[PDB]
């Protein structure tokens, strides 16, 4: 495997990060700690996660320390939506950037590409309990993004949840100055995404795969989903390389030629997820994995369905 892909701009990014939604902040400067030590250069953040001061902490240490160069760090983080007005989008990046204790973001992603109405709430609802859009509109936030890119904030830019018709708006506007480095996506066994992959990859657009392990800490979780962390035919396909469940869901996007960021908090966890460079899934596991997808979607709210730019009304 090699061990970081190409993006547009140049610049190499590591194909296994740490993700860090649900890593509470009294828990997360140790666990951004130990990925450090153990070896991840890629750290998945985001304001909505009200964690990136206590990442900050552990990031600039692990530099105090002389452990790692900023260089070698490859940092994200999104603009969340209620910062989706253009006159809003410097200032989400640079609380993100004074919170992370940094002077750039290797790469910065529009979150989703639902505006939400400005505010201090991250989730804005009417009395009935639908989320409260912003009259903000894909293309002139990927303008604010790109003068984001032309400031020196961040050194790339992308997209997350957006659907392929989303993305061509974007790719589609004359005057673009950047097309996406990136759409970050849903995608696991359940999810296997053959389709939204197939067109962001064709058009020269990493996809980053959230949620790898089904996403089990999540708040809305059902005792009757799916979990496939417990499924036994993966389970199978690990006892046969001697690995873990969550060894082989990590391996599994890493082999479609994805980025993955599973998410950790315990340093256990940590470490055993980065352990992944040793084996690999032969083409019947691939073929075996793939061929568990079912179109099951852990990451969407019911409240956010009306929004005009939801973008999972669309088959991809
Ligand atoms: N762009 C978006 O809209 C979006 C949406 C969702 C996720 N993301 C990003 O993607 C990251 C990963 O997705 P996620 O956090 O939803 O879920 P995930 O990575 O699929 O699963 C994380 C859960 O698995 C547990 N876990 C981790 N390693 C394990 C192991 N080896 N054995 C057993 N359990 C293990 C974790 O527990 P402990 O932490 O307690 O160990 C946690 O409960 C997020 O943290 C975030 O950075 C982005
Ligand atoms: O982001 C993370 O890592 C994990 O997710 C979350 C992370 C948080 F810190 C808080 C909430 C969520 C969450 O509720 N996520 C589900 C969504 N679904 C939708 C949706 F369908 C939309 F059309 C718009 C929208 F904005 C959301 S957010």
């Amino acid at each position: 495997m090699a061990s970081r892909i190409l993006l547009n701009n140049g610049a190499k990014m590591p194909i296994l990060g740490l993700g860090t939604w649900k890593s509470p902040p009294g828990q997360v400067t140790e666990a951004v700690k130990v990925a450090i030590d153990v070896g991840y250069r890629h750290i998945d953040c985001a304001h909505v996660y009200q964690n990136e001061n206590e990442v900050g902490v552990a990031i600039q240490e692990k530099l105090r320390e002389q452990v790692v160069k900023r260089e070698e760090l490859f940092i994200v983080s999104k603009l969340w939506c209620t910062y989706h007005e253009k006159g809003l989008v410097k200032g989400a990046c640079q609380k993100t950037l004074s919170d992370l204790k940094l002077d750039y973001l290797d790469l910065y992603l529009i979150h989703w590409p639902t505006g939400f109405k400005p505010g201090k709430e991250f989730f804005p609802l009417d009395e009935s309990g639908n989320v409260v859009p912003s009259d903000t509109n894909i293309l002139d936030t990927w303008a604010a993004m790109e003068e984001l890119v032309d400031e020196g904030l961040v050194k790339a830019i992308g997209i997350s949840n957006f659907n392929h018709l989303q993305v061509e708006m974007i790719l589609n506007k004359p005057g673009l100055k950047y097309k996406p480095a990136v759409n970050q996506i849903e995608c696991h066994p359940y999810l296997t995404q053959e389709k939204l992959i197939q067109y962001c990859q064709s058009k020269g657009i990493v996809v980053t795969a959230y949620s790898p392990l089904g996403s089990p800490d999540r708040p809305w979780a059902k005792p009757e989903d799916p979990s496939l962390l417990e499924d036994p035919r993966i389970k199978a396909i690990a006892a046969k390389h001697n690995k873990t469940t969550a060894q082989v869901l990590i391996r599994f996007p890493m082999q479609r030629n994805l980025v993955v960021i599973p998410k950790s908090v315990t340093p256990e966890r940590i470490a055993e997820n980065f352990k992944v460079f040793d084996f690999e899934l032969s083409s019947q596991d691939m073929t075996t994995l793939l061929s568990y997808n079912r179109n099951w979607r852990v990451c969407a709210l019911l409240s956010c369905t009306s929004h005009k730019d939801y973008p999972f009304h669309e088959e991809f």
